[PDB]
């Protein structure tokens, strides 16, 4: 809430994608056009929802809000469509999981604003975990195609110092590094271990969070030097010791996990293949060398 960017002079880092959105948002607010479609790709908490609801703030419109998922019959879509007003940004999370009843309807208003038997013209914003994911048609639909990828430490630093401020409390830098440092490239993770954070400096009664206060925090959430969590460690533990470390087939592993192959894909992964511990091969996932070491299992 508090918390979210108003502004891209408010969203830290993504200085590409923020240049590039900028220079299209500037130039269709000085020509009181409609904006071209937008795509926001990338893994979850990375600001793909913030963006979208700072384009329709910057463009002075109303933003409808939906998810693929949501959307099963055509009459959800026309219903949402036909409340459209000129300018309206229309954004729909998790885009690429939208049925082919609902999708056709879309790209049909998006060809020449009209359905079966007239839509006020506006622009399209879709998120996505992977724009792959969206088929080949709705995709060449997108003029702007933001890919958002993790943060760097600094700027997860800077995200974190300011919502310290905003939660009204103290933070020294090296305490405020060591979150970022373990925030696994994402805001939203960041933002939520400050908060827990701020949880432990109340409790011992500190006047500011330092790195004690910190370390403290991480034990009690289970989150070690490089940012994993619990489930991390399972997915690393369960390929390495049921799997010998791979290859296993993204099917085969979310089975014995327990969870949905697009749920480890989509929002586990990324994070676990940018870190270097995880690899893709056309066998299957396997975990590296650095993986074993961090867990503390012998180089087979
Ligand atoms: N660039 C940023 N600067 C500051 N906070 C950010 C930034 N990107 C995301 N956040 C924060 O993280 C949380 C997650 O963002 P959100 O836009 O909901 O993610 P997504 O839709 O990609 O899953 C939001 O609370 C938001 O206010
Ligand atoms: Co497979």
């Amino acid at each position: 809430q508090f918390l979210r960017p108003k502004s891209l002079d408010e969203f830290i880092g993504q200085e590409n994608v923020k240049k590039k959105l900028s220079l299209a948002l500037e130039a269709a607010k000085m020509r009181g056009e409609v904006l071209d479609h937008v795509l926001l790709a990338g893994p979850p908490g990375l600001g793909r929802t913030t963006l979208a609801h700072i384009i329709a703030s910057e463009l002075q419109t109303n933003i409808h809000v939906t998810s693929g998922p949501v959307l099963v019959k055509q009459g959800d879509m026309a219903a949402i469509l036909t409340s459209l007003e000129r300018g309206d940004v229309l954004f729909i999370d998790e885009i690429h999981r939208l049925n082919k009843a609902v999708e056709e309807l879309l790209y049909s208003a998006i060809e020449d604003f009209q359905i079966d038997i007239d839509i006020q013209p506006f622009t399209l914003v879709g998120a996505t975990t992977r724009s792959g994911l969206l088929s080949s048609p709705l995709r060449s639909r997108f003029g702007i195609i933001l890919e958002l990828d993790f943060y760097t430490v600094k700027e997860l630093k800077e995200i974190i110092k300011r919502a310290a401020s905003l939660m009204d409390v103290e933070i020294e830098d090296a305490a405020a590094e060591m979150i970022a440092k373990r925030s696994r490239g994402t805001p939203r993770i960041a933002i939520r271990l400050t908060k827990r954070v701020r949880d432990m400096l109340t409790v011992v009664k500190a006047d500011r969070i330092n790195t004690d206060i910190v370390l403290k925090t991480m034990e009690v959430l289970n989150i070690d030097d490089e940012g994993l969590d619990e489930f991390d460690r399972k997915i690393l533990k369960t390929i390495i010791e049921i799997y010998r470390g791979g290859p296993v087939g993204l099917n085969a592993l979310a089975a014995s996990l327990g969870v949905e192959a697009d749920t480890l894909s989509e929002v586990y992964e990324p994070y676990l293949l940018q870190a270097g511990f995880l690899a893709r091969t056309p066998r299957g996932r396997i975990v590296t060398e650095k993986a074993y070491k961090h867990l503390k299992y012998e180089v087979p």
